[PDB]
């Protein structure tokens, strides 16, 4: 549906999440993906704009006039690829699959990627688990 928003424009409730869903479908089909992220020898295709929109690190990389033309970006080879995969999934879905078994790897990776709200959330869940 839609609603009358604060600015008095018509606002579409599901639009942002539909856009994100459609970008994730493109990613699944490898449509218009323009970068490969390499972690611990594993490769992940993505759209630079989505990466930038979610991560301070990717924002810095792709606004650099030298690095914005790289179509392959290697990350720290100590990054847990599953940690990366979970965060990439989050970027494209809004859903973060946080578990006791993975939380430390996810949090370290989010710190490295400068994903501040994810780092905060990871912090709170650890606080509670201790
Ligand atoms: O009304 C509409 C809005 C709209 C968006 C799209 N786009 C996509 N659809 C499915 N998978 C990926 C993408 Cl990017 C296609 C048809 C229509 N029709």
């Amino acid at each position: 549906l839609y609603f009358q928003g604060a600015d008095s424009c018509i606002q579409f409730t599901r639009h942002a999440s539909d856009v994100l869903l459609n970008l994730n479908r493109l990613r699944s089909r490898d449509i218009l993906t323009d970068v490969v992220i390499v972690v611990s020898r594993e490769q992940f295709r993505a759209h630079k704009t989505v990466l930038m929109a979610c991560s301070g690190l990717f924002y810095s990389i792709f606004t650099d006039q030298l690095k914005c033309n790289l179509s392959v970006i290697n990350l720290d080879p100590e990054i847990n690829p599953e940690g990366f995969c979970i965060l990439l999934d989050f970027m494209y879905t809004s859903r973060l699959n946080l578990r006791e078994g993975n939380i430390m790897a996810v949090m370290a990776t989010a710190m490295y990627l400068q994903m501040e709200h994810v780092v905060d959330t990871c912090r709170k869940f650890i606080k509670a688990s201790e």
